């Protein structure tokens, strides 16, 4: 017969049958490869993160010494003193259980692997310290799955297979074991739930990591509506598993399906333990997962454990490239350099150094724009151009 | 007998009873001026976004442009915005006040309109007179309209007419920060009250920054919890902020031990003290040495009490550093950050942060030491970015480096 479960997957057994390849070709400071394994020199506050959904490893240095000293801000951090011969390298896994009322997060230590403690530099094995010097991710620890009868022992051994009377094949985003080494793309299922989640709001304006070439903050709320509380966003982001990035180029209608591209958490999405519902999903046009990518329109898709999928639609502009003259002379502000049609429903936001903006969503057109505001001679001021079909651009500009 | 309820108070006649003071003493702008003075109205430019958020617990009045043309965009986060074209010619100001009724299950703010004022909308950039709209770019705050005071028989008259008094049975004797009107024009300081309520926030934990907000010399920012020990829900913080009033700032000098108390100030809300209506429980308070509400401040042990109606005061201590009077020599190159003009122990524990104007850091509290620092980063030549050096014993301090 078949039995129904999870089981822990790689990145590139998640994404082969995703994406209609093989675990082979998917195989291949910046993580601009494949589906290889996230790597990444760290603290270990992501390793905390990850611990309970991802199947994660963290190498350490032995501590000799170690001191906990707080900034001027009133920030506390542990300072060590390590031996960087004496290393070990350990699982990070554990079972979440639910956020507590002081907001802290609740959880159960893995048989065979430390559980990190929030905001984790240090791991603990048989009673000696290690500063963590480096993070492993390798892949997904609940991944819901159908397993033939025939196939159940090597499943159990080499998957992690445990069969769960949650998963059954009406789950949403069940994935079935075809060979000894594979799986099957996944099964959407549209079946609703009351704690289902849906897009609030997406943006591309937010920029919380350098090294993406865009980024869209997905904000949450419940499918009913209501705002998500604390704890079940938490519930949320302790069963989420990936994003599938669908591109339509410059196909505003969302008809003509580009290329679809899988992603790997960390690397291409994260999300924090505070209590802004929000997800973020970054791309690199240059990363090999990513080929072909570029300026466009996407369609984002949030995986996660009993949730119903929720998909976000984003549009990433093109950057203008070069021919912009900006000038401000008393309440004047003058622009050239650019066709008129660029500056259509332009708009720009003026500021000198450290001080609030004088001036502020302030449509313009090209040539010279009458203000409200007086521009102080010898004042350099940072102007901002946002225009409808171009990425903005800001320059510095003396009055 | 004395009747008790709330009524509205000007920033100095709050602030007279509680400094031991007058009115008349107490009472003495443009993009980028800072309100340097005494406790006369707040009238500022502005986006108004702050506007919003005070037009609730504050007397406002906002100031407009007649609005010629607008088109909408989006924000960084995907929310809908406006973007305007005005005659600076054409102007009206009028009272911008809403009573608050609560937060909705879908997290939006749910108030009603006031005889006489208009009503912004969250995050309003404009409002509507006789069917026309106006981009708001000035916003005046008088005081606060919700004080609880007692008022002897008397007064009652006067109360009404001139500080629009209006009785209410939420208010009694023993009323947290209860203020009794003394004459037909002041009134004394407040009465503290030790009453506990299931509701009542405590500190959770208290930030400091120097550099945070344009024109604070030091800024501290509480975040805040349940008395319980619970995390706040949205709504139990907004519950908060929709009855927060003022800060006091209590000055003890170089005394660590908060022992002898130098001098108290008063606060204006906005130019001294904000928050948001999103979901973080923040309250930030700021100062400027050089304000003459503040006059003999400086750097040292402070204790700031949160004041608002309806919940016990929340007290925070907090130290704001000296500020490094030597110059320091910062260079960018390469992979390389070199640290010079400073002395050895003056650098012991530092770190800094390193961005390009409005990019994410690529460099997060690393630690440095006097000399060349090789870095985790690549800084592109003839990039202008912002490195701030935080010290161990002086505020931080951020320059710009190419
Ligand atoms: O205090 S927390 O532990 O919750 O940490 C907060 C951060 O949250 S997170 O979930 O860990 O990311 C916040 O990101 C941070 C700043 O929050 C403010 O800024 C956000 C983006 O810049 C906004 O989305 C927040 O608005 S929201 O309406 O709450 O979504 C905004 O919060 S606020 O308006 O209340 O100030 O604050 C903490 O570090
Ligand atoms: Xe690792
Ligand atoms: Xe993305
Ligand atoms: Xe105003
Ligand atoms: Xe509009
Ligand atoms: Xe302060």
């Amino acid at each position: 017969e078949t039995s129904y479960g999870y089981a822990t997957l790689s990145y590139a057994d998640y994404w082969a049958g995703e994406l209609g390849q093989s675990r082979d070709v998917l195989l291949a400071d910046l993580d601009a490869g494949m589906f290889d394994a996230v790597s990444r020199a760290t603290h270990g506050h992501g390793a905390f993160r990850q611990q309970f959904q991802y199947a994660v490893e963290v190498l350490g240095e032995k501590v000799l010494s170690k001191q906990e000293t707080e900034d001027s801000r009133g920030r506390k951090k542990w300072e060590y003193e390590t031996d960087p011969s004496v290393t070990k390298m350990v699982r990070a896994s554990a079972s979440f259980q639910d956020l507590g009322e002081d907001g802290e997060i609740k959880f159960e230590a893995v048989e065979g692997a430390v559980a990190l403690a929030d905001r984790a530099s240090s791991f603990m094995v048989d009673s000696e310290e290690y500063k963590i010097t480096n993070v492993k991710v390798h892949g997904m620890k609940f991944v819901p799955v159908a397993v033939p009868h025939e196939l159940k022992g090597i499943a159990k051994e080499k998957f992690h297979f445990v069969e769960d009377s949650r998963v059954t094949e009406n789950t949403n985003g069940l994935k079935t074991m075809l060979t000894e080494d594979s799986f099957s793309a996944r099964k959407v299922s549209s079946m609703e739930s009351p704690h289902d989640l849906v897009v609030d709001t997406v943006g591309t304006g937010y920029h919380s990591r350098f090294g993406s070439d865009a980024e869209a903050s997905v904000m949450l709320k419940r499918a009913d509506g209501s705002e998500l509380s604390h704890r079940e966003f938490i519930d949320y982001v302790m069963n989420f598993n990936t994003v599938r990035y669908d591109y339509y180029g410059d196909d505003a209608s969302y008809t003509n399906l580009m290329a679809s591209y899988g992603t790997k958490h960390s690397a291409d999405s994260w999300w924090k333990t505070g209590r802004v519902p929000r997800i973020s999903c970054g791309i690199n046009y240059g990363f090999d997962r990513f080929k072909g990518s570029g300026p466009g329109y996407y369609r984002l898709t949030l995986i996660a454990n009993g949730y119903r999928d929720v998909v976000a639609d984003v549009r990433f502009l093109p950057k203008y490239e070069g021919n912009i003259d900006i000038g401000l002379k008393g309440k004047v502000l003058t622009i050239g350099g650019a066709d008129a049609e660029t500056l259509m429903d332009a708009a720009v936001d003026v500021f000198a150094d450290g001080q609030p903006k004088l001036v502020s969503d302030q449509a313009v057109s090209l040539g010279q724009n009458v203000l409200s505001a007086d521009f102080t001679p010898g004042t350099e001021y940072t102007v901002e151009v946002r225009f409808k079909e171009f990425g903005s651009v800001r320059a510095k500009v003396v009055a």
